[PDB]
């Protein structure tokens, strides 16, 4: 029903120690990395935000993060989900501090939205109150400084999109074009924790408008 | 069965009065473009044609169409369908004429057809007369010239495309090679307007006898 | 079941004499190569497998090989499968032959391999003793040069991936990053022939331990 929360599902888990330096060198990773922890999930934005509050507070670094082709619902294989992220790190205990770190988060209520009836439209609007090492660098922030994630299907996000951006004081830092692998689409904008919250609320807002009312036109 | 239109579906329509600048910006707006129409559909070639005619009947162009990993049937979302596409003008009348003109042309009886009887196999052999803004400049020709737009499955396509090449004084302007987001294939061939007919016609036919006959000669 | 192999199949094949010289020009084919045989299948690495070994049986070169988004459970028409091999060949005859020999290995007991009971993970564990012309270009390798072919689900692949280039003295020659357009990944490896077998062993078994526990860490 409108405004229940979609849980997100974590698929796998597993550690790798002393990765092979081939894999390192595929994967680009630094010197120091010496541990993987790899995880999948059935919600890709999620585990996202819960990879990059996992590099707050421990040594481990976000190198790897792809969404898959057409989401979860689509997946052919039951541990594929629509998400793999990769953390490295110094060791095997400092990997699983972060992916101890990252499930709790997943688990913490944080999730998509659904916008209707019969949960046929979500969205997420999470405010990322200070970011972390991973969405940071990748909206081209400070890490500590807010953002505003904002998912939704295509029309939808880019509707809701420009609302957020006119009921807010915010910039935008990133654009995920549509489509995403999973057909999303959305932003990170930045600002001051207030102004993120009032565009997560404008967004959330402006996508139920849509959905109500697809066709208005 | 064969030859049934495959009727294409609007799921959304909205316009935005006046763009963020924010918006503007990552959309590429010209200056003197205010307004924004945001369109989503199950059918994404047909939509990209009606978007194309759009930008021939009002002052719009076309500045965002992409398609949808793995199309309208695996939308997993109610409004996804399997394309989005963006017009933009300088004022809500003009992107109001423009979507109509998208939305007449999508129900006008221009479609993706059937090839055999369960439907399971469909192609597009659609002829722009003359191309407005869109399909010209993404085809490299001048607006006004002729295309035939062409799109099947990855297999029918690369042989059908290939028939219609022989058959008609055409040249491939833009190939879209299998897979498309969409797991389909196809081009868009520039040429004299009878030779793009010529060629849309070849290109439904060679469609047709390999979905006849889809293992060749292992019958 | 667990083990069972998962049968692959062809879809649809046909023959083209004299290819255009647009299309000649587009598949960058060699001169001489007149004719064209196009394939799909329901199984893109098996496919390819058995397209290079057609290279080995037949005078064909493949000049096109490409994977469906999100694979053959999820193909909206007929035909598309979740794989696409063109071949060339001076006349339909060479085609004709490559065509039956790519045919005849997808029906003679390769495939994916199931990992537990619904066969809902498989993964691909392949050693080619003996690389025809596609693979071993893609791979980077001489030509009759043998490889393991490992493929699974993005998760399991990194992590059995890993496994295998520890478990034997090989080399990895190409990475499948996930996803591929099939939402798998994997990687071409070489060496001697039964350091790819060692390397092929350790990969199943890799995989086969995520599958069974898939969220212990
Ligand atoms: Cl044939
Ligand atoms: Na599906």
């Amino acid at each position: 029903m409108k405004n229940d929360l979609i849980r997100p599902n974590v698929l796998s888990v597993k550690i790798i120690s002393n990765v092979s330096p081939e894999m390192a060198k595929k994967l680009e990773l630094e010197p120091h990395h010496k541990s993987l922890g790899l995880i999948t999930a059935d919600c890709d934005d999620v585990t996202y935000t819960a990879l990059d509050e996992a590099t707050k507070a421990a040594e481990v670094d976000v190198v790897y993060a792809r969404s898959m082709y057409a989401g979860a619902g689509n997946a052919s294989t039951k541990l594929a989900g629509e998400v793999i992220g990769i953390l490295a790190g110094p060791s095997p205990a400092e990997v699983r501090s972060g992916l101890n770190a990252t499930l709790d988060f997943i688990d913490s209520g944080v999730g998509f939205v659904s916008a209707n009836e019969d949960d046929s439209i979500c969205y997420y609007a999470q405010c990322v109150s200070r970011t972390g090492s991973y969405l940071s660098k990748t909206a081209g922030i400070r890490e500590g400084e807010a953002l505003a994630y904002l998912v939704a299907p295509p029309l939808e996000a880019m509707y809701a999109l420009d609302a957020a951006l006119k009921a807010a004081d915010v910039e935008m830092c990133e654009f995920f074009a549509p489509p995403t692998e999973t057909n999303f689409a959305g932003a990170l904008l930045t600002g001051s924790q207030s102004a993120c919250k009032a565009a997560c609320d404008a967004f959330a807002e402006a996508v139920q408008s849509v959905a109500s009312n697809p066709l208005g036109f």
